[PDB]
DNA sequence: TGTATCTT
DNA sequence: AAAGATAACA
């Protein structure tokens, strides 16, 4: 029980009858049974456990969780203590070594610090089986969240969301370009961060945009 | 050994 | 589809 934050569970909780979705869970479910599923079960949905729905104001969108032992916990790119940053991560700490002054490697992984300032650490994909990138894409995630976006397209203002990679990108055609802000980008794995990451900015782009509009803008070094 | 994106 | 090529690093 109370996977899901209260304020989305209420618009979201649409999807949960839908056949896609209650063939999506029972698809994990048989997963999960013959193979390891990442992340565990009570941490798929950790992403709607940081802030109200209606308090997110920019949205980092990956394309699945972590492939390996203990690393994905619901946020995308995030490890809880003891856990070292991934390599994705430590590229993402090394461009906002370079984007922001300010920033110094924090020393973890753990990126709840960012959610609760309403930043949504979203992936397309929410599981995948260990070991085996991408495993459990058009399952039927993207369709759930496409719903997640949609309804932020709709009921939010001025948002910036952050597509980095193919598949995260696939959503860039839900969202009203003119009323919320779209950054892309390549992917931070080591398998795709020379291709246009380092040097993206998003960071500080993403405080620019929100200050222009009257936003506090995140302190990325709160972790 | 191990962490995308484009092409056939 | 899915496998092969291409591709940085360590
Ligand atoms: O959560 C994560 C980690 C790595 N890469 C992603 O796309 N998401």
């Amino acid at each position: 029980m109370e996977f899901f934050g209260e304020s989305w569970k209420k618009h979201l909780s649409g999807e949960f009858g839908k056949p896609y979705f209650i063939k999506l869970m029972g698809f994990v479910a048989e997963e999960r049974k013959h193979y390891t599923v990442y992340p565990p079960p009570h941490q798929v949905f950790t992403w709607t456990q940081m802030c109200d729905i209606k308090d997110v104001k920019v949205v980092i969108l990956g394309q699945d969780p972590y492939h390996g032992p203990n690393q994905a916990h619901g946020l995308c790119f995030s490890v809880q203590r003891p856990v070292p940053p991934p390599p994705s991560l430590e590229n993402i700490y090394k461009e906002l070594s370079t984007d922001i002054e300010d920033f110094v490697h924090p020393g973890h992984g753990d990126l709840s610090g960012w959610a609760k300032q309403g930043v949504l650490l979203l992936n397309a994909v929410l599981t995948v089986r260990a070991h085996q990138a991408n495993s459990h894409k058009e399952r039927g995630w993207e369709q759930f969240t496409d719903a997640v976006v949609s309804w932020l397209n709709q009921n939010s203002n001025g948002l910036v969301f952050l597509l980095w990679g193919s598949y995260a990108q696939k959503k860039g055609s839900a969202i009203d370009r003119k009323r919320h802000h779209v950054l892309q980008t390549a992917h931070p794995s080591p398998l795709s961060v020379y291709r246009g990451f380092f040097g993206c900015r998003h960071f500080s782009k993403t405080n620019e945009l929100l200050q222009k509009s009257g936003k506090k803008p995140i302190d990325w070094k709160e972790l």
